């Protein structure tokens, strides 16, 4: 575990990983696509994840990319950041309920880690009260990559994103009425020491949008059970575990943080995305690379440094973990 924890250590600074996600393939095409008439071309994306790499990784412990269009914002990246590389298929199919994980065809955690990566991340969707034969494929499939990072001695970041079979939509008030028992629950599953997991990756355990205080349409929940869905979440896992941003803005990003840390979480950094760097694709699409760096080297570092100093006050190191 010593070449392991090593690679931990190249991916933080100071135990606190303050990581920039940016492994997103369908979401962003869907993001570019609003910007233009004609189809986001592998050169477009590939040149904005080498921007946002080349720009904003001097202010980022690591950065996440995929292979599929990420090697060259990969080799970018600043001398002082790490590498995280994806290995799931992006996206699921929802026309079934099962969203079952599938490994990229020409990828193994070999691979990955020859090409360069400190760690391998695998996105799995997870319905803890769904079909159980469905979950058991699930569990199994877990177990053969926490068994390959193992023998190739590279950390395994687990990242679940949560899901209920008969609710379509994630944003919905249904959904977040459950979200908090599907994350912690699935914690819990993914926690034991059969599935090799060295961090977990996973949402914050309630809809802020629905909070008092925060939330502008119906209320939910106050502000004092939100705050118990986090210590639940605390309580579920002693693993080192990571809030990703999802699709949330930078400002609602880091006040959740600030509230985690206040109702007693002590989770071990972040890996942050849209919330960062979202400002620059309209910028990229519509005025070009020269653009987009001058957003990312002004605005975007903006978001970067004020996140960075959030996380400074209320991540807690991993090192008090293992």
């Amino acid at each position: 575990t010593e070449n392991k924890r090593k690679s931990m250590e190249k991916l933080s600074v100071d135990g606190v990983i303050s990581a920039l996600a940016f492994d997103q393939r369908g979401a962003l095409k869907r993001m570019m696509a609003q910007h233009q008439t004609k189809e986001p071309t592998v050169e477009q994306i590939e040149e904005l994840k080498s921007l946002v790499s080349e720009e904003l990784t001097p202010f980022a412990s690591s950065i996440l990319l995929d292979p599929e269009y990420g090697l060259p914002a990969s080799r970018v990246r600043s001398e002082e950041a790490g590498l995280l590389l994806a290995y799931e298929k992006t996206g699921y199919d929802a026309t079934t309920t099962s969203r079952l994980p599938d490994c990229l065809d020409v990828w193994s955690a070999k691979r990955i880690k020859e090409a360069g990566a400190e760690a391998v991340k695998f996105l799995l969707y997870y319905d803890i009260d769904g079909d159980q034969d469905v979950n058991e494929q699930k569990k199994a499939y877990i177990e053969r990559i926490g068994s390959e990072c193992r023998a190739e001695d590279i950390p395994f970041y687990l990242e679940i994103l949560t899901y209920d079979e008969k609710i379509a939509d994630n944003a919905s008030p249904e959904f977040a009425k459950v979200k908090a028992h599907k994350v912690n629950e699935a914690m819990k599953v993914f926690s034991k020491e059969r599935f090799g997991v060295d961090v977990l990756k996973v949402e914050v355990p309630v809809n802020m949008k629905f909070v008092e205080g925060f939330a502008d349409g119906e209320v939910l929940f106050t502000k004092e059970e939100a705050a118990q869905a986090f210590r639940d979440q605390e309580a579920s896992t002693d693993l080192p575990y990571i809030y990703l941003s999802a699709g949330v803005s930078a400002k609602l990003f880091q006040d959740t943080l600030v509230f985690a840390a206040e109702s007693g979480a002590k989770f071990n950094g972040v890996l942050c995305g849209r919330a960062t760097w979202a400002g620059s694709v309209k910028v990229y699409i519509e005025e070009g690379p020269q653009a987009a760096r001058e957003w990312l080297r002004t605005e975007g570092f903006k978001n970067i440094d004020e996140l960075n100093k959030v996380l400074d006050k209320t991540a807690s190191p991993w090192t008090e973990k293992m």
